[PDB]
DNA sequence: ACTTTAT
DNA sequence: ATAAAGTATAGTGTG
């Protein structure tokens, strides 16, 4: 079965709306809303925008103030096909998502992992994990998540997952498939 | 590459 | 004036 991993570039403007989904202030049921779990040691009340800025500001090497259009984090999505989460119990659910969080902690840094919101109230159990691209005193997604790196991630991470009792396969190498938005993909299934 | 941002 | 970092990527499926 296919291992699904995809980041989206997250700036201050769109971090408003991304935080506004990740915690609740219409494809969801409120009956399943609880039980959902956060996988970092972050303060529930504090927003991502405030957490990350201050984490960078205090840790950044250069004195040049943070640019307005900066990539503050990269909300990676970890999920798979529905046949995968069926053969998984409730405590193996936690074990699956924690190895995902770990891969990005082992290769890209521990306190870089700003959040890890797990959603069980949508169609598939999926984690929204936001990785801050802070390395060598620099904040750059351009330098951390480049062309070379995402090819490695698509190769290495599923093979890392297969070292932990889970049975997956990497997505089709050198794919030609273009990302369809949730609204687009829904419509892409309205006709067949 | 080429362009936008903060020195 | 300078220069690090913005744009993309890579992958699947009801994010
Ligand atoms: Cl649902
Ligand atoms: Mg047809
Ligand atoms: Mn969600
Ligand atoms: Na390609």
């Amino acid at each position: 079965s296919y291992m699904v991993a995809r980041m989206q570039k997250m700036k201050a403007g769109n971090l408003g709306g991304a935080f506004k989904h990740n915690e609740r202030v219409k494809d969801i049921n409120p009956s399943r809303s609880h039980l959902n779990y956060e996988l970092t040691d972050r303060d529930r009340s504090v927003s991502y925008e405030k957490q990350i800025k201050d984490y960078v500001n205090e840790n950044k090497v250069s004195n040049r103030a943070i640019r307005k259009d900066a990539v503050l984090c990269d909300e990676w999505i970890i999920t798979s096909d529905k046949d995968f989460f069926e053969k998984l119990d409730e405590e193996q659910t936690r074990t699956f998502f924690e190895t995902a969080k770990n891969y990005f902690a082992e290769n890209y840094g521990e306190s870089n992992i700003a959040y890890a919101s797990v959603h069980l109230d949508e169609s598939t159990p999926h984690m929204h994990m936001g990785v801050v691209p802070f390395e060598n005193g620099k904040l750059s997604s351009k330098a951390m998540f480049d062309r070379e790196e995402l090819k490695h991630i698509q190769e290495d991470l599923p093979r890392y997952m297969s070292d932990h009792g889970f049975e997956l396969e990497r997505g089709k190498l050198n794919s030609e498939a273009k990302h369809k938005t949730v609204a687009e993909f829904k419509r892409a299934m309205a006709d067949m």
